[PDB]
């Protein structure tokens, strides 16, 4: 009935309620304090975010290509439940649904007219734009996801422990994680994953309303935005309470199939030789200047460009890493550490770059051809970039409708996917909690997205993400260091006949 | 009296004769058809050529630095027939002997006034020219050659099958390679190797007639070029009347000694500190932006520069790869996979880069010091680049004469060497075919070179090379993926006490 | 009484006396002979210096990451006398630290108004300056130091041989090192380390006099410079004779603490976010263009910039490497080769780069913010760069006095430290020589510094350093190739059940 963890459940509820009250009955105060706080945090700790993501990626590479990579998740006498192709498909399904569909065109074009670093020619501007979107989506995001998923899988399969952030700090804290010391980590993890899920929720909402406005000229107001959010979460709780089926795996497969069909349609109807040439060239350039852009901090110029694009992306990945890592760990049992890390790092990191090329590089090809019309639309609003990019394609209305449907299905999938992660983190156990708690948490994330959207749109999701992702960046660093020790202890124990 | 393979010998004769007949009865038709076909193929599949060469090089590096590198060629109970120094010395002479002399000077200067990418200063133009020259000749070519030689040696020594391209696909096709399925593989390999050897023959004859015209002011019609071709082939077939007495290894050592003496003379008489400094700096820059230039596809500019220089070079290295790999594998028995790959990748690549520095960087030093006279000559024709370069050196006539003699001897060695590869591929066995078959194949190679020369000069060799190297690029990728399987099988079978 | 090595003692003393004579009774001739000779050697062998340092660094990396890295120094039955932190702390204290205080500010600003390569924007100039000072101080210096220290430790602990340069060539010279073939090696090593210590002493005294002149407006004639030199050396020999005996380690710890406090104070009072951002970004850029700047030889421009900055630094590191490597080996017993190399290459290099950032990047931040006043001072003279840098900080006089005291104590430590190495190399044994010989060698290095100062200032230390570092570059290459054989011998001997 009420199987909960009080010090985590009540603390998260109280903190979320306090934030909602602050943002709903101090309008001007919250609207003035949030962007100043976000700017201060990002300006002061962009170096720390960059160092954290680089260290996590280097640690993932090291774990993949060391003696620790021979350890098989779930024990030596375990076998994978899925083939490599299915595992890779599910890994790409875990990332990314809404962020990809929202930024794949807005970001490469926003790095064209607003370059991260000064360039002279438009060719170099396009190359730099593709390089920076590859940096944001290519390997560091999947590095963080792979590290969190590896930690969760190792400490929930090889250690017979709940796959929350409590058990990830066992090796160096012993039994102290059970009382008031792992409670803080669980609270921070729940808050960070809730805010990351709510950011994805909000991104989907803004893009779906922009698409409806562009297609039909409808005059939307935040009232029907809230109505859309409530209706979608109602569909989710209907699918949860009166379960038609396991509407996650089948919906994940449908989403992957529809996204692949969309990518193939854009690849064929748009440029085809240009897309392949640009994919090869841009991946090579991204891997050639990897250390130059990964560690770049904009220290000498001081343009402040990283405060909205790069540091925000690192904070987002770090903050909502628990949600992605949970489902990365669910589907990876019986696969060794090296194979797991390489599979999470490379294949989804390559498919994401392929999608980035297929969409953003095609947009940049249109722009470089003199057809500057996405630049003006994105300068007006970045939520219509996809629906302006589909204007110069055959079946513009059908492609726009399919993109809206894909966004809405990713919306349901994320809402029904992160709800169970938050429920498990909040109430412990492994899913014995009743469905009403899951529905309540879905409602909470929906209203959090609603309040954040009404408090600035795409200027309050980033603020909360960065604010709650900085301490979670610290937690990620400590968690990587503790996972090293736990893996070393397990390897030493196994190598004893 | 002809030990032959009917479906390979007859098919190769038929397609070669059909191409010759088409080129001789339809001058204008073939002269319009061939450049268009080559341009279409290169424009559509430059990305594929780049991916193929990069993947082959990465596969070679992986095979050198993994557990697969401990496998000893010819079995554990085998010892090298040559010392490491002599093996390294004769490795460089194995392939690209005539192309080195043709493009040692014409290519770095052609990348100066016709830059691959836009540059402002002449210094950057020279650096880029040397970088792209090193890319074309440094490591990818020797990566392809090392992979092909490793596959040939593994499947002709460790597994005892005949050393043709039929046996390289045994692991994943079973016994199907013996009939009408590996026949196509052998036909394509023979065509690619004959069209890659005819390209070198054409380069040699073009440069030798250009040198004769430059030195003596003679007017040589295509009839005298055909006479030169026939005279050289007659000398080659006289040398293989019955023996006599197998003047190939001695000629190979003489060619290596003469080329080394020529390089030392150019190094001493020309700049000596500049060449050494530029060698170090250019090798460092080549290894610094290796991924930047290897994966570069010229996609945002579309200048078409890669259609003649880079894609043609990849198709050339792939096309005549059987010929180079055969004699790379002949002289490598008893050497482990790691040592073999590192000795075919590094040492001959380093010596090639040293030669190309000694010649092209010296030419660029002459150009950068206000003496722009190789640019004007190369813009007119590229076959007189070396003979114009030797103009500003002491003993210009003697150096030109020894260069012509070295080109003629490389011509003889290549004609006598590739006939063996074509004859072995066409007739199977391991050298049981009669001498008249070798004579006929040398004649066919010579007339193919003559016909390609009369059909456009240095515009039909590239066309044929690219056309027959694209499907051979596919075959190279498949063979690279099958070699790891067929060699992991041997590694597993050997690691069984 | 007179326990010496007469072939080494007599030859080194006679050569030093001859140089002092030709510098003190041939002013006009030597003042033209020395800079011309230095320019000749650096121009002719900059490529050799670059190749030598790159090969040494690559060899150190390879030895750290191969089967040889498992070899435990001092034998398997040995343990580290110090913990990891206490060893990392004193690794950086072994040197540099006198040139650190001299070129922390003068070098990154001298690379600003006098760029190694042409740049347009001031931001690019600052990035290039930071990159090149990182190259000079980051990894190649510590690579040379790690190689020399590893050779010395391996041949003085695992082989029970004297820790001089005699024993480093045992593997392929056998007992021939004991007479007239290893005597030359010891003589060259003693001369190189004496001249390196003299260059450090000259830098220290130059900066001390410059700081005194800047703070107090004093006029210091070279007579007072000689008086200061003699006073400091007299303090050192008084400590050696009467004071004694372990205070060198106490003074080393005091120097490390004072330098860390000075660096922290500059980090806090000056920019704090800028320094961290620039540290991360500049380390990333240094590791991104590593092969581009390490192998750069300035061959296409011929500006001559490398003759005073990069080649001089390589020659300096190579020349005084025996002194640094001796104390790197003393404080490293019972540590495996991999751990030793990774702890000498990385951590001291990282701390040196952090010091360069904290000081030079702060200076570049001041310069880039319109405050161009260090540029004029450094153009006038580079010795007062640090004292002009502290002008725009709180507690300018206190920080200047602390820097002067730190330089003076580094002077004392370096003299008392290099006297041990010179005495041990010249008289053999392991510290049985009388104290009078030690103080005599300290006096000799002091008068060498005085004579070199009176012969051109900072134009004769570099000359002698380069002249005696080129043959020592050859010797370092030979010993680096000898260590592999002599330590593979030990690895094979140990791996025999």
């Amino acid at each position: 009935n009420l199987v909960i963890n009080p010090p985590v459940f009540i603390t998260s509820i109280l903190l979320i309620v306090a934030l909602i009250l602050t943002c709903v009955l101090f309008p001007e105060k919250v609207g003035v304090w949030f962007p100043a706080a976000q700017l201060a945090v990002t300006s002061n700790f962009g170096w720390f975010f960059v160092v954290t993501v680089n260290v996590i990626l280097i640690f993932a590479i090291y774990l993949a290509f060391s003696k620790f990579g021979r350890i098989r998740l779930g024990g030596d006498d375990a076998e994978p439940e899925f083939t490599k192709a299915s595992w890779f498909a599910m890994l790409f399904s875990t990332g990314m649904g809404i962020g990809i569909m929202f930024f794949s065109i807005a970001e490469p074009v926003s790095h064209f007219f607003n370059t991260p670093r000064p360039v002279d020619t438009d060719i170099e501007a396009a190359v730099q734009a593709m390089q920076f979107t590859s940096l944001h989506w290519g390997l560091h995001a999947w590095g963080i996801y792979a590290m969190v998923g590896l930690a969760l899988a190792f400490f929930g399969f090889n250690r017979k422990l709940p796959m929350t952030f409590r058990s990830l700090f066992y090796p160096f804290w012993g039994e102290r994680i059970h009382g008031w010391w792992g409670h803080i980590i669980d609270i921070l993890s729940a808050l960070a994953t809730v805010f990351g899920l709510s950011t994805s929720l909000g991104l989907g909402v803004i893009q779906i309303t922009a698409g409806l406005e562009y297609l039909y000229g409808w005059e939307i107001s935040p009232m029907m935005q809230a109505g859309i959010i409530l209706f979608v979460i109602g569909i989710a709780t209907i699918s949860v309470f009166s379960g038609l089926d396991k509407g996650v795996k089948i919906l994940s497969n449908a989403n992957m199939y529809i996204a692949a069909s969309f990518m193939l349609l854009i690849f064929i109807l748009g440029p085809t030789l240009f897309i392949m040439k640009g994919y090869v060239e841009n991946t090579g350039a991204y891997l050639a200047n990897f250390i130059d852009i990964s560690t770049w901090n904009d220290t000498y110029l001081g343009s402040g460009w990283q405060n909205v694009w790069t540091i925000f992306y690192w904070a987002w990945w770090i903050a909502w890493s628990p949600f992605v890592g949970s489902f990365i760990a669910r589907i990876s049992k019986g696969r060794t550490v090296k194979e797991f890390v390489l599979g999470v790092l490379i294949v989804p990191g390559l498919i994401t770059l392929l999608w980035m090329n297929v969409f953003g590089g095609s947009a940049l090809h249109t722009i470089l051809s003199g057809d500057v019309t996405m630049i003006a639309a994105v300068k007006a609003d970045v939520s219509t970039a996809l629906f302006v990019f589909l204007e110069n394609f055959p079946f513009t209305k059908f492609l726009s409708i399919v993109a809206i449907i894909l966004i809405f299905s990713f919306f349901i999938t994320s809402s029904d996917s992160g709800s169970l992660v938050v429920d498990n983190i909040t109430s412990g156990s492994n899913g014995e909690s009743p469905v009403w708690q899951r529905v309540f948490w879905s409602f909470a994330q929906g209203i959090i997205a609603i309040v954040l959207l009404w408090g600035g749109g795409l200027d309050a999701l980033q603020t909360a993400v960065i604010i709650t992702g900085l301490p979670f960046a610290v937690i990620l660093l400590v968690m990587c260091y503790s996972l090293q020790k736990g893996l070393k202890e397990e390897l030493a124990k196994s190598s004893k006949k």
